[PDB]
């Protein structure tokens, strides 16, 4: 009874009634841990797959300057366009290539 | 006192003292297994949520080329930028569009 009332303590569930009635209390106990082991191991193998297959659904809206050169990319094509539009009306400015 | 010794064994733990110790052993172990599965789920669910509300600061720095056609549209906005300033100095080249 010490062993069933100790694992009962140690799982959560606090144990009151017989020696029956507390085995059956931990087999509930051990059938709610199996449902919880296989529901973690299950989400996170669909987590897995889905980042792997379709990343749009999981993955949430990002800054681009989380992007390696994005930032510096669009900002060169910004400044040669502007340097384009500038060059015509004169200013003389420092080409960029 | 063999099923407790299994289960200790197979727990990890080596069982060496009284039945009463082992037991007591036995018990803080499944206060561990549990420590273990409640930590394990709770940070599946806090990635999950993280990467679908703000992915910045779990996701590391990517290459623009795992984007698609981000690499092809660069290079298309490039290659007309070129083609404009060659141009006007000559070179006759096959335009873009």
């Amino acid at each position: 009874e010490s062993l069933v009332d100790n694992v009962l303590s140690a799982l959560g569930l606090d144990p009151i009634g017989t020696i029956v009635d507390k085995i059956l209390d931990l087999a509930d106990e051990f059938g709610d841990w199996l449902g919880a082991t296989e529901d973690t191991a299950a989400n996170l193998s669909n987590l897995l797959t889905k980042l792997l297959s379709d990343p749009a659904s999981v993955i949430g809206p990002l800054a681009q300057s989380m992007i390696t050169g994005l930032t510096g990319a669009l900002g060169n094509l910004n400044t040669a366009i502007n340097q384009i539009g500038d060059v015509l009306v004169g200013t003389v400015v420092t080409p960029i290539n």
